[PDB]
């Protein structure tokens, strides 16, 4: 009963991916009706919520207006409507990331220099990822992500949380860079797009609201695990954990009365972004000028690249979440989600709204909010749809309710990613090999690892995994980008044919095991 | 071997307490070698400096400069060294308190009002004082200290530990009262001996700073008792938790550039408050006009109101530090340390400086900054007089290394003295019980308080000790507090006459024991 198993027919693995998970779709909805469940949805609506203003922005001042915050929301509203009914993994969060926005800043930058309509560019792009995916899916191309190992998944999973967590203190580094501490301010500065010039008390308030909410979130999680109050009382107040600590620091902000705080800002109405520019529907052959006939066939080669970063990114994401360690019985699809991700994704691009993925901090922070505690041994996890489909239809709405997101400081919500950056830091063995570093070989835990190969050799290993950790990052941030998943994918011929000749077989197989 | 029994000849308690302590005299001073001690010298210092600035510059405010800053720590750094190299229990803090400025306001008042000499009448309260304490030391009155059972002990000792908690926290909130967080500030205020108007970003640096510096102390507080660095490693940067605490904030503040923070301020020089009104030793005839004859015999009951003072302060706090718990096997002496105390304080009065007492939370620090963990358990404390005699020397040159002194930020410091109020709640039985009342009674700790006595018991005798606090607490605040320790003596009939006909012979004996 292995998923990444080939059956030997077209579209073998979607129909096993549907046979198995669909008899469980009663239970998908029943097993939502529990208080956890509602301290799930609006915790992950906001972690849901906030990337789709952030990028929706920085896409908005990147693309000329051609695509922005409204067309981001009601992308990440529809396909994660459409993924929580119909997905065979509904704890998946589906939305925008980093390497996507690169490649539209990308894409935008060549359209303007060749002098091509980009948002036409994109629809032909899409066209290629329906055509790709289809093909993949009918041979069982998701067969290969049997070959990606623990080895790749820990690296990439470290990566992606250290990157979310440097990018929660850039932002508020950005404040005191923008309303540093100075001796005199200027009064009367403008605020009718932003405050012009710096102000005072701006900086330091939104660093206590920041640490604030970390405190209280990291405190209510230890007083979960505590035996104070009532055991009922401590679970639920545990369970609202992050939602509390959100509701304090928020009332905080509000009786401040004098004092400047950033707020969310979500956009007017359900309205394109430049209407001069584009409409909903857009023409294949062109809006304005006629689509060259040879970028209609050019545009596989952007289409190969889309499809290898949301295909690298959402499978991987489906491993660490689906492991057997984390306790999930329901099961897994790989070839249904990919279908549905991507398929989505080039219809989207239709109606010139963006393609998504599977992030992995979101999916990983869905499931953690969901998998119960016992005695510290995990019993159960709460699979099911209704958490997923309510943060898509609030992240819909999230436009009409307006005047309750005004009220909140974005100050207030970096101390929810960095509690998510850190939390989300758990199952993954590089970062508790990365502890025994420090701790002396006396102290280290009773695990195989530690038991079976000697210290100096497990340091080793750890050591060779920060290597790889550190040349992934500088081709993150260095302008060779776009070409991550690519050195993501020579981790796998590492593991397989560079660490055999240095380390012994039984040395590979306790480091780095499949079942843990 | 009891310190606390009755011989039957003059001055033998006395004699008793020298014969016991001072053939330890050499082990004093060798015991002193140790990087720990080095520490606790270090954190101990600011403890002892900051109340005498506080209360030094009360005392200015309030006595009109007829005794300040500068006579209190010529008073504390001389009684500090004297009392470190004579004393039978050198852990002791000797130095100013609450209870002693309320009487010097209250004395100063009936002076004014009845046109009398201060500063002369407290040189014969000085007189008494020495005739008093001669005469309880000659016929062994410290034998009622016996009587004094954990029930009073502990009462005392968190009413301390919290209003030193609740005085720390009233100093930052001081700080937003004097600059509040306003939209528009007034530019180029005067700021020659404090600002005149409200400054930005001031009060949440201000605790920013605080927040700081008692997370940091904390923080390495549990590094020290972690499994992380090698073990030499670990214990000295333990050791060094406080002062590398203070460290670290200190430079924090220090790169900050235009913003404000209010920093330590010492006397200039060597010099009385007002030179004016006094000089350097008082004639007790008078200095301007003839000092009248019946308050030389009437300055008899105000030093009978500051011996029973300086008697429960002191005496009580002499009881909490050499407990049967702590791991004290050097001694302890009640009749030495009283003579000192009160012998010293009224001759310290003929030269117009404060006489001083054995404070609770000074001392426990101190004790608890010398004391050694094992695996958690009390091996062993390092009592010796070289860590009491040096803080007493730093105090007295405190003046002189003015340079130092003025780029340490008090802001940093409140973090610290919050720490140290927390930090002191750790022996008290009533804290552990008032605790429980929020556990559920099967996840209580092993105790014979908890097996022995029924749970609805155990919370009825906690519930009477926290009404006793409660109107402790009120006599304190109210205008009648000089009259605290009369209420506190109430509190040993309570427990002799009144408990025993509520609760069994067998559940008093459990729940007050003397040794656990
Ligand atoms: C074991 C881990 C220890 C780590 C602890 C470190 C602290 C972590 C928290 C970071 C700081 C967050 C503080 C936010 C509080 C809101 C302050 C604010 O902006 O209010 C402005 C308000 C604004 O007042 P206002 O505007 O209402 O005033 C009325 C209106 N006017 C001004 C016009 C008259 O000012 C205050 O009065 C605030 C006073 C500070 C109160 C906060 C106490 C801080 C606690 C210190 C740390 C200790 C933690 C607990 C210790 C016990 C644990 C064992
Ligand atoms: C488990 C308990 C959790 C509790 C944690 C709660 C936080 C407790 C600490 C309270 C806040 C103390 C922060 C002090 C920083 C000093 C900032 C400052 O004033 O600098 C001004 C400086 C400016 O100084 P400057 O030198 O650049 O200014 C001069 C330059 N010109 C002239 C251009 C202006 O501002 C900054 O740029 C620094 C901002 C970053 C500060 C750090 C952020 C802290 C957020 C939380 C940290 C999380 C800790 C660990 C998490 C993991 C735990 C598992
Ligand atoms: C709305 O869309 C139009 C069409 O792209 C944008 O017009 C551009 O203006 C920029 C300068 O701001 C020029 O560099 C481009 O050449 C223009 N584009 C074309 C092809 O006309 C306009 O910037 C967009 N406005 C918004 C809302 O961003
Ligand atoms: C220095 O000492 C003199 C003597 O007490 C103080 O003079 C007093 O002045 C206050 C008003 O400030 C009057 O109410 C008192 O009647 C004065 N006292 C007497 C008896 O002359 C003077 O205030 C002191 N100055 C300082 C440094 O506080
Ligand atoms: C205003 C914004 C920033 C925060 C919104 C968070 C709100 C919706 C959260 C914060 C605390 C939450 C409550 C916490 C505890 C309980 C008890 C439970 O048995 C039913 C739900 C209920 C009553 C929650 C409802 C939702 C709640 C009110
Ligand atoms: C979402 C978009 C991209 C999908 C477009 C491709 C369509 C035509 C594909 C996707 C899923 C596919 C079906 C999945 C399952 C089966 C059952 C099998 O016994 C015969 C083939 C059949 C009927 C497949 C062929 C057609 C199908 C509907
Ligand atoms: C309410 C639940 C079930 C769905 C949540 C998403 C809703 C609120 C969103 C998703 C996409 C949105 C639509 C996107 C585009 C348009 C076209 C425009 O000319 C009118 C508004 C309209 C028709 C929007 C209305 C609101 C909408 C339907
Ligand atoms: C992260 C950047 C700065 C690169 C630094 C190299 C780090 C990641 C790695 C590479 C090889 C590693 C070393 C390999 C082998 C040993 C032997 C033994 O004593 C345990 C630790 C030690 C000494 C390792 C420490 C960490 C190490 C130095
Ligand atoms: C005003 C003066 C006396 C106060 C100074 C402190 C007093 C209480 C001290 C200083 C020296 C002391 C005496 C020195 C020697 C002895 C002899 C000894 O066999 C019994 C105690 C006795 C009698 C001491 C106790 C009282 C004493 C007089
Ligand atoms: C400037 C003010 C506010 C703070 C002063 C604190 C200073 C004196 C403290 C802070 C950290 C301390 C050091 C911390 C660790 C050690 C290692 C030990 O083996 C010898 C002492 C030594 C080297 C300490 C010396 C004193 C020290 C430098
Ligand atoms: C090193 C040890 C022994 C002593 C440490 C504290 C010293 C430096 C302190 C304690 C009390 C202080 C004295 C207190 C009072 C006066 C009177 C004044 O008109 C001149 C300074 C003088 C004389 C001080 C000099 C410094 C002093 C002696
Ligand atoms: C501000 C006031 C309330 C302070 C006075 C102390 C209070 C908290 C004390 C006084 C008497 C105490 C109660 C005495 C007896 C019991 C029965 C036990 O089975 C549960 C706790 C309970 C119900 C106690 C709770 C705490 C209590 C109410």
């Amino acid at each position: 009963d292995d998923p990444l198993q080939q059956t030997g027919q077209l579209f073998g693995g979607l129909v096993r991916d549907i046979r198995r998970r669909y008899p469980y779709y009663l239970s998908d909805i029943t097993d939502a009706f529990s208080p956890q469940v509602l301290a799930a949805v609006i915790f992950i609506y906001f972690a849901a919520l906030s990337p789709a203003i952030t990028f929706g922005g920085l896409l908005g001042e990147k693309t000329r207006n051609q695509m922005g915050v409204s067309e981001l929301l009601i992308s990440t509203a529809v396909q994660g409507i459409l993924f929580a009914l119909l997905g065979a993994q509904p704890l998946l969060v589906v939305g925008f990331s980093g390497p996507l926005l690169v490649f539209e800043e990308a894409f935008f930058s060549f359209c303007e220099t060749n002098g091509l309509e980009y948002i036409v560019g994109r629809v032909w792009i899409g066209f290629w990822l329906i055509l790709l995916v289809v093909l993949v899916v009918a041979f069982e191309g998701s067969f290969l992500v049997r070959f990606i190992s623990r080895y790749t998944q820990e690296i990439f999973s470290f990566l992606i949380s250290l990157i979310f967590i440097y990018e929660t203190f850039s932002k508020l580094i950005k404040i005191f860079q923008d309303h540093p501490l100075q001796k005199t301010y200027n009064y009367n500065v403008l605020m009718v797009p932003k405050p012009q010039g710096p102000l005072p008390n701006t900086a330091l308030l939104s660093l206590v609201l920041m640490a604030g909410t970390f405190f209280f979130a990291m405190m209510l999680r230890k007083f979960k695990n505590s035996s104070y109050f009532p055991g009922k009382l401590r679970r639920v107040i545990g369970d609202f954990g992050v939602p509390i600590s959100i509701l304090i620091m928020v009332l905080v902000d509000f009786f401040i009365q004098d004092t400047y705080t950033q707020k969310l800002s979500v956009p007017d109405g359900f309205k394109v972004s430049n209407s001069s520019a584009r409409g909903w529907v857009i023409h294949p052959l062109g809006l304005r000028s006629e689509f060259p006939i040879w970028m209609m066939f050019a545009s596989a080669l952007p289409a190969l690249l889309v499809f290898i970063l949301i295909f690298l990114e959402s499978q991987i994401t489906t491993l660490i979440v689906s492991k057997p360690e984390r306790k999930m019985v329901k099961g897994s699809g790989f070839h249904l989600d990919l279908l549905l991700v991507v398929g989505m994704g080039g219809v989207a691009a239709l109606f010139g709204m963006p393609w998504l993925s599977a992030t992995t901090v979101r999916s990983v922070t869905h499931a953690n909010a969901l998998t119960v505690m016992g005695k510290a041994q995990i019993q159960e996890v709460k699979e099911q749809r209704i958490s997923g489909l309510l943060v898509a239809v609030l992240v819909g709405l999230s436009i009409l309710m307006e005047p309750i997101l005004s009220r909140i400081p974005l100050a207030v919500l970096f101390g929810i990613f960095l509690y998510m950056g850190v939390t989300s830091l758990s199952g993954i063995q590089l970062f508790d090999r990365i502890l025994l570093l420090f701790k002396p070989p006396k102290y280290h835990p009773d695990v195989p690892y530690v038991k079976r190969v000697k210290t100096w050799r497990m340091h080793l290993f750890t050591g060779i995994q920060i290597i790889c950790l550190a040349v992934l990052w500088v081709v993150k941030s260095t302008p060779a980008s776009l070409a991550l998943p690519f050195v993501l994918i020579l981790t796998v011929p590492l593991r397989r044919v560079l660490l055999p000749l240095i380390f012994r077989n039984v040395e590979l197989q306790c480091l780095d095991a499949d079942d843990a």
